[PDB]
């Protein structure tokens, strides 16, 4: 049913051996809890008064005077560095298990294994094989940091964001706040660290990828919650993360069944003071990334998770030093009573939309939808619909490089960046079909980049099958063919300047130009551009008009 | 850790196969869901129709005036036949699993191997053992119906109360509104209907316990949970009945999780409209009990469980054909806001009893505790801690026949009724211990069953070592004597009445007696009795005093 015996699949080993990380959660309550709670406090401390000094304070008026920065405007595509413990099993349906996104997610695996995707787990890995015996599987043997840095240089990205921390709390950074970091459990690197080097070798932006909530999270109680419980002042914090209906705020815990599920954290009282915040301020101090991108905001309200603290912490800490960017998923600005009214009841949407306050640019995610392009939003999506690697992908199930290039065009004519998800698999290897799309993006942008960089929307983003942008200085307008215009290009969309000059990047020859009496632009192309305009540039080709 | 060689150890067969019924949740959905909703929407009104025109309405006032029957006052001990899907397992922690009640629990075992007992289960079933893989091996080979009613009635017992259903929904009855019944699932005989049957040939009362709530119980919705659910219009219900913390009213409703948790249960719209209440006047209307033994009722309040329209039922269909009871676990009386103040908050316990205002009798659970001897009330509980048959128990887990025999005593000189839980294997077989305890309480009563049944508390219920006793009709007194009294038996207690005659039951010797000075009764005790006196009478010595 699920079971193949196609190479390509993970599956289980016949050597597998339960993982039993050397603490236990109780083990970790009685060893580190206290000194962690400590060590949170302190930070803190230092974070809240940070803030008290600082130009941006944790409220929405406050942070929404952070601008873009120009950088960001700028970049147009970056890489998304999806890679965690779910990239052993690297498995979604390829149709059926749609979010309301229109994406898949191998990358919901940790969570999905124990429901939606409990067959597939329990044919192929075992209902004996827990969430957290992927760990160890999680080698890293072919992930070389430096490559990928390359990789994403070459494609003509300007931003990395590696998954620093995704939703069941594994980091890629060597954290003091916990043991469920790539250098105690998987590759055993600090990845990010290595990631960041390289970023900095290569002048590439950085992202910090941050899941506010996690799936579950063991805390330390005053009173237990049922006669069950087996653990003394032990529980497990869950919030609406996990989407499907759950115990909230807490779960009673149970040894057998969450210790394989929650290896190397540390029980603390409270979820966001003593590990959420400290752990963010950590990560941005010994990293000094560019840009936050905040997920998993829609656990909590910020009212309770407090991300306009670890907001305003990264501006202030960057103010005189780098322009920096956050996303706009810190969570919601609402009142416990909106949040109510919510749940009770389109006139939701309107609630919930109206709580949306806080980030510097939106993150349509897969679908790209009704954007509003007078604002900065980026687009998130991988070469096919999956959010993490799935085993199964390939040529039919994943975009063109010709489909995957018109769309970016598209995206950057409406004001987008896209930020393109690359997902390896559990040894960390890139599959081929994914670093070809990343190869033809990039030889695609080696001759068309300068129409894509630096630009801006036009007064007019599409004319058939023609995208525009123009140049911040308004004296370059941009025009991306995705047909072969053939002898002559036709431009209907009125051009009030003067036009200096016209050129078809690829090109040094200048081209032939009229403007025709009813207003149209027409633009001969030499004949020896017919016999194969591919070798000029391939899917789309992009006419430069210098204006007066 | 829990996977023994002990051959007494129930355990995975190494021929086991995944249990999937042949009708999965979705095609009961699809095929019977409509029919049950038909049958129950007429069944409720029927039921509302006998209220309507009947004596007793469902409301606390007018049940409240509904009295204990003279044969359960008369009854003094029961048999609770504990036997079920948990039964297969037959596992509990010997200690430190009790819950509040001071009882262990393997009954709860279905429920419990998902997160308490999951170590166990995963050691000795297997994670890949489902809660309903344990349904094919409740066979009944070794479950005879008549023997059954043969051992309550040579036990001494009165009335026979079999678990007709527990938490997770199976009955012990053939149901038109589940294929979670014996007849389907387990044994493959309607087992309630041959206990009623033998109940009926040995004049025995006959008990219909009922799970008002269950652990989990598929529902068709309008609109589902989350973006990740699979099945359009099917969720999971699921109320307070766990005691842990869980989603509620509903969770997401996934297949390859839910099925072999569910198998044979029917989705409906109202899991109490459209389930509990057909269901409850089913059995009722079938097999016509004497009692009716709610258990589960503090899943939801009666406003939602409407148990209060199934007392009036069972009571306004006895008007008139026989003296009927029910026990105190129909549910709370509460409103919803008195709820809220349980809760938030000794104060939390007081407002809880306010609530506690349904049925005929109380029904501490193991523990007897401080309980009122004015009312009448029944004490439920095994020879040793454990609800549900335990592998495990031994004479060290075990009351003595001896300690069981003067429990017995001291519960009925303070007006309660034993209920005395029995808990066989998945064979239907009751374990050698049960039995021993049993023959001893069973030899002990053909002697001194006249000193227990049709009895009633005495203006003094103990004197050191005495317990007593008094003839329903005032003319006996009963001197239960937990210590052989040697030559004299010497009762301190003034007896007002002259006395006709007195003896020792197991003996033919009338004997004498005379009143000392200081008021008490001298009664020398034969010589031939004190070599040996426990060949009269095992552990306990009952004296029969005729007034006048
Ligand atoms: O594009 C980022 C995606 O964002 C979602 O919010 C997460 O829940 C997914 O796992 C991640 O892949
Ligand atoms: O006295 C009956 C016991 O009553 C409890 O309420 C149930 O939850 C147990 O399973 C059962 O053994
Ligand atoms: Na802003
Ligand atoms: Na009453």
């Amino acid at each position: 049913k699920h079971l193949t015996d196609n190479i390509l699949q993970p599956k289980r080993s016949s050597d597998f051996m339960a993982f039993k990380y050397e603490y236990s959660t109780v083990d970790l309550y009685r060893e580190f809890s206290e000194s962690i709670m400590d060590k949170a406090r302190s930070e803190v401390e230092i974070l809240e008064s940070v803030n008290r000094q600082g130009r941006y304070k944790p409220n929405v008026e406050s942070l929404k005077l952070h601008e873009v920065p120009e950088w960001f405007e700028d970049a147009k595509l970056g890489i998304f560095l999806d890679w965690g413990p779910w990239s052993v099993p690297g498995y979604a349906p390829l149709k059926g298990a749609e979010a309301s996104t229109g994406g898949s997610y191998p990358d919901w695996y940790e969570f999905l294994m124990d429901n939606l995707y409990k067959e597939y787990h329990d044919e192929v890995w075992g209902a004996d094989f827990r969430r957290d015996d992927f760990l160890p599987l999680l080698t890293g043997e072919n992930f070389n940091s430096e490559e990928y840095m390359l990789l994403a240089v070459n494609s003509g990205a300007k931003y990395f964001v590696p998954f620093t921390k995704h939703h069941a709390g594994w980091t890629m950074w060597e954290s003091e706040f916990t043991k469920r970091n790539a250098v105690e459990m998987g590759p055993g690197r600090d990845i990010y660290k290595e990631l960041i080097e390289a970023g900095k070798k290569y002048d590439m932006k950085m992202g910090f990828y941050f899941s506010v909530s996690e799936w579950e999270y063991p805390v330390i109680v005053d009173q237990n919650l049922s006669q069950w419980d087996p653990v003394k002042n032990l529980a497990i914090f869950q919030d609406a993360l996990g989407q499907i209906p759950r115990a909230t705020p807490l779960a009673s815990y149970f040894p057998a069944l969450h210790d394989r599920m929650i290896s190397g954290k540390i029980p603390v009282k409270d979820y966001f003071a003593d590990y959420m915040i400290p752990s963010f301020k950590e990560a941005v101090d010994k990293y000094d990334p560019d840009l936050v991108w905040y997920d998993g905001g829609w656990g909590s309200p910020v009212s309770i998770s407090r991300t306009m603290e670890t907001s305003a912490y990264f501006y202030n800490q960057a103010e005189g030093k780098k322009d920096v960017v956050i996303n706009n998923r810190a969570g919601s600005s609402l009142s416990e009573d909106d949040l109510i009214k919510v749940r009770d009841l389109d006139e939701a949407m309107k609630i919930y939309l109206s709580g949306q306050q806080l980030g510097d640019y939106g993150t349509p995610e897969f679908t790209i939808g009704d954007v509003d392009i007078q604002s900065k939003w980026e687009v998130c999506r991988s070469i096919s619909p999956a959010f993490g690697y799935n085993w199964q992908d390939d040529e039919a199930s994943s975009l063109s490089g010709e489909e995957l290039i018109k769309l970016f065009v598209d995206i950057v004519a409406n004001n987008g960046n896209l930020l393109l998800v690359i997902s390896p698999d559990g040894s960390g290897k890139l599959p081929d079909i994914q670093k070809d799309r990343l190869l033809e993006l990039g030889d695609w942008m080696k001759v068309n980049a300068e129409s894509i960089h630096n630009t801006r929307p036009w007064k007019v983003q599409k004319e058939n099958d023609k995208f525009f942008t123009k140049s911040k200085d308004g004296k370059s307008l941009f025009v991306h063919c995705t047909n072969w215009p053939g002898e002559n290009l036709i431009i209907n969309t009125p051009i009030e300047e003067g036009i200096k000059g016209i050129k078809l990047l690829g090109s040094d020859i200048n081209l032939q130009f009229t403007k025709a009496s009813n207003g149209n632009l027409e633009i001969p192309i030499p004949k020896d551009f017919q016999n194969n305009p591919s070798l000029i540039s391939k899917y789309v080709w992009t006419f430069k008009i210098d204006l007066n």
